[PDB]
C-alpha cells in the first residue's frame, strides 16, 4: 500500500513499489 505500480507490497494484492 502506498506505491508506484511495482513489486514490494507482499499484501494480498496488486503489488506495488515507490521510492526517490
Amino acid at each position: 500500500g502506498t506505491i508506484d505500480p511495482q513489486n514490494s507490497e507482499e499484501h494480498p494484492v496488486l503489488s506495488r513499489r515507490l521510492e526517490n
